[PDB]
């Protein structure tokens, strides 16, 4: 049903998910002169060594990534975080053009894609138990600008060709996500939620502050996934972000300066 079409997107979403208009929404407009730093934060560590990658799905809304977490293997802990947070998926927002596509802004900056790595609190014992929790997930949200293209991101954009459609899938070992990092881990941080239906509070964000860069035949090679199914009419998979919600009663912390 909901979707990010003319008559489904994300206005309507709160009419079956009314914590869409909560006190913790995601994302957010990041307004770096108000963002304080914070020098009780600590260095993130990401730690993506062992991570494992299975398979790679079109969600219908974008693809994800999959990896598997039922083992200690590709953990975020540090950071505003207590404990530890295994790597489950990855996935991206993106546009229709270059000038959109992230969820979060800077300023009201809007970049072409953004990558989000979600990860689930280890103390909850799975991902479905821990997005019923203020503290169950923290997503790793990073940044993409339109220049050189990303060499680690290569091997994604390839097999998109063979998940073109909703509910396709195509294995996917081996994937080293540490070609998807930028140089520096200088984040904000600030409590919100998933960014899609269930739209669940259960979220430390983490935004790195340095975006990754991609070619735009990267990024276009995104654009021509689709939200149908096979054998339906052509709907390109584009601008299936969700836009800034209000702040409300939140800080966003700096890391860094
Ligand atoms: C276009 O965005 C997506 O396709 C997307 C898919 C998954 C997720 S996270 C898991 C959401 C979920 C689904 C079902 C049950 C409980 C949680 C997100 S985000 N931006 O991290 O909120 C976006
Ligand atoms: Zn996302």
């Amino acid at each position: 049903h909901w979707g990010y079409g003319k008559h489904n997107g994300p206005e309507h979403w709160h009419k079956d998910f009314p914590i869409a208009k909560g006190e913790r929404q995601s994302p957010v407009d990041i307004d770096t002169h108000t963002a304080k730093y914070d020098p009780s934060l600590k260095p993130l560590s990401v730690s993506y060594d062992q991570a494992t990658s299975l398979r790679i799905l079109n969600n219908g809304h974008a693809f994800n990534v999959e990896f598997d977490d039922s083992q200690d293997k590709a953990v975020l802990k540090g950071g505003p975080l207590d404990g530890t947070y295994r790597l489950i998926q990855f996935h991206f927002h993106w546009g229709s053009l270059d000038g959109q596509g992230s969820e979060h802004t800077v300023d009201k900056k809007k970049y072409a894609a953004e990558l989000h790595l979600v990860h689930w609190n280890t103390k909850y014992g799975d991902f479905g138990k821990a997005v019923q929790q203020p503290d169950g997930l923290a997503v790793l949200g990073i940044f993409l600008k339109v220049g050189s293209a990303k060499p680690g991101l290569q091997k994604v954009v390839d097999v998109l060709d063979s998940i073109k459609t909703k509910g396709k899938s195509a294995d996917f070992t081996n994937f080293d996500p540490r070609g998807l990092l930028p140089e520096s881990l200088d984040y904000w941080t600030y409590p919100g939620s998933l960014t899609t239906p269930p739209l669940l509070e259960c979220v430390t964000w983490i935004v790195l502050k340095e975006p990754i860069s991609v070619s735009s035949e990267q990024v276009l090679k995104f654009r021509k996934l689709n939200f149908n199914g096979e054998g339906e009419p052509e709907e390109l998979m584009v601008d299936n972000w969700r836009p800034a919600q209000p702040l409300k009663n939140r800080q966003i912390k700096a890391s860094f300066k």
